[PDB]
């Protein structure tokens, strides 16, 4: 016998470049608290469904889990565009949902079984530009991208662009483009010719790597702050040796010394030869508040014995009230599902001259 619990994330679609990271996160979990007992003895198993790209495959995706798979709580979805339209399928069939890496502003306002791990775009995107600024202070003019067919981009870019008016700064141009665009070559020109010291973009993976290379081609030789959207080494394949020097902030540092990082991450290390990116840990996280919430609900009332709609209700009361010592550091839960997590970092991505092969720095 064991425990479900659902992980909906984005295993195919140009989505999985971002999922990828996810998934193997939530797998380390599984073998991490699976070989401490599971839940007080009772092993937990996790069902993938993949949710594909868009938003029917996410809907599709969890009804599966909460109708076939009976699983007590689901971690995902990987985007926030996702979770906007299917978390509140979960909420109206009363099934815990923790996001892992939706940052978007307003998902847990979405209803009181939705929760994220994932600190929203207002705490971690104005500390890049600040990091910007530091290594440069003397950039004065700004341009801005986003993908505006995308929720998180969206939020992402609103945040960005007050931080540049906040911090004094000149916003020559915000141009708009699409996640699924592979050419930017417009809005690249139209942004070099305004000569930024400065170019933020806000966009997932594919989208964002490409718009890096391509405002490196034009010749733009000054500094660059990607989103959350391009935290991926995953864009090193497609920026190539053009990727070197891009800011990207981050809610997950391999050094932070609790323990169950340390395991975490050495765990991570020993398997995939580099640091653990934010990603997985917080997919990690997800599936360790799932974990510790089950193992103190159980312990207070058995859960082999709690029917599964009341089972599913008990969890999400749960985990709400629970405090958590993760991967991201120490973090607890607002009342209506928001992360409560202190500590944020920037990292560069580094490149081989070659290009092959990167990494991101952490800035101290
Ligand atoms: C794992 S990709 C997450 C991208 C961004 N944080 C969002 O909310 O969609
Ligand atoms: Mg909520």
């Amino acid at each position: 016998n064991t425990i479900p619990i659902g992980i909906a994330l984005a295993q195919t679609s140009n989505v999985a470049l971002l999922g990828q990271e996810q998934v193997a996160g939530a797998k380390i979990a599984e073998k991490y608290f699976n070989d401490k007992g599971g839940v007080n003895g009772t092993p937990i198993k996790l069902i993938f469904q993949d949710t594909a790209g868009d938003e029917a495959g996410t809907i599709n995706a969890f009804q599966t889990l909460i109708n076939k798979d009976k699983v007590v709580g689901i971690v995902g979805p990987t985007l926030s565009q996702q979770a906007f339209s299917a978390n509140p399928i979960a909420e109206r069939a009363k099934v815990p949902v923790v996001g892992p890496s939706n940052t978007a502003k307003g998902i847990p306002e979405i209803g009181d079984y939705v929760a994220r791990v994932s600190a929203p775009v207002s705490v971690v995107a104005p500390n890049s530009v600040k990091a910007a600024l530091k290594q440069n202070p003397n950039i004065k003019k700004v341009a801005v991208f986003f993908a505006q067919n995308d929720a998180f981009s969206k939020s992402e870019t609103e945040i960005f662009q007050q931080t540049v008016k906040d911090q004094g700064l000149e916003l020559v141009t915000v141009q708009k483009f699409q996640t699924t665009d592979t050419d930017f070559q417009s809005q690249a020109t139209n942004a070099i010719n305004l000569k930024p010291d400065l170019v933020i973009i806000s966009g997932l993976a594919a989208d964002g790597g490409n718009l890096v290379r391509q405002l490196r081609e034009l010749g733009y030789q000054g500094a660059i702050i990607g989103g959350d959207g391009l935290n991926t080494s995953n864009v090193f394949a497609v920026c190539k040796a053009l990727c070197d020097g891009v800011l990207i902030a981050q809610a997950y540092s391999p050094e932070y010394t609790g323990e169950i990082n340390k395991a975490f991450r050495q765990a991570y290390v020993d398997q995939y030869k580099k640091e653990p990116p934010q990603f997985s840990a917080q997919a990690f996280a997800a599936v360790q508040v799932y974990v510790e919430s089950l193992k103190a609900l159980d312990t207070k009332n058995k859960v082999s014995k709690i029917q599964l709609p009341e089972l599913r209700t008990e969890l999400n009361k749960q985990l709400l009230t629970g405090k958590y010592n993760t991967p991201l550091g120490e973090i607890s839960f607002t009342p209506i599902g928001e992360v409560v997590q202190k500590d944020f970092y920037v990292a560069q991505i580094k490149m081989e001259k070659d290009g092959s092969q990167g990494k991101f720095t952490f800035l101290k």
